[PDB]
């Protein structure tokens, strides 16, 4: 129960494996201790692997089958859908650049437009945090000129999510797919 700070990714990795030793999860302590790790592009530049054309996702640490912990690398302009996340907690650190989130309401049956609740800019080293009761959200690079990283951590893990029609709240599940794991790309 007692916190202390990251030295290092690694350091990190090691906490979180203590964290989530047990069945449940202490949200505020698992932020807390995410936003303490001072981002050291040298120990993730393995694992910030990008692509031209959308955002990646690099596996870093499977938590011994608790969580899901990876990098996620965002061109400029490159954003994701409008998504939820399968029952898990999910938490997004920012380790380089900025990123915007959109929080959107889960659509009800009838086709409507999904109209933005509100919306935050996540600066270098913040940790925003998101789970299905909260709602739904968007994660985008908006810059012209930086690309962004993020570290996100999921638990339990999953594979399978839905995106959301911004125009009619209708959704489609989708497969998520790793760019690489443990620092090797997988084709
Ligand atoms: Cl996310
Ligand atoms: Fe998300």
């Amino acid at each position: 129960t007692e916190l202390l700070k990251p030295r290092t990714l690694a350091d990190l990795i090691r906490i979180l494996h203590e964290l989530f030793a047990g069945d449940e999860v202490n949200v505020e302590e698992v932020q807390a201790v995410l936003e303490a790790y001072e981002s050291n592009p040298a120990e993730w530049a393995l694992y910030a692997k990008f692509d031209q054309y959308r955002y990646t996702r690099n596996l870093v640490d499977q938590g011994n089958g608790k969580f899901n912990l990876m990098i996620l690398c965002w061109g400029e302009g490159h954003g994701s859908s409008i998504h939820d996340h399968t029952d898990s907690h999910c938490f997004l650190k920012l380790l380089q650049g900025n990123l915007k989130e959109t929080l959107f309401d889960w659509p009800d049956k009838k086709s409507n437009e999904m109209i933005k609740k509100s919306e935050r800019t996540l600066r270098e080293n913040q940790c925003a945090y998101i789970n299905d009761s909260i709602g739904l959200h968007r994660v985008e690079n908006v810059s012209h000129t930086e690309p962004a990283v993020s570290l996100h951590l999921y638990s339990p893990p999953f594979d399978t999510s839905h995106a959301f029609d911004q125009r009619t709240g209708h959704k489609n599940k989708v497969t998520m797919t790793f760019h690489s794991k443990f620092g090797i790309r997988t084709p």
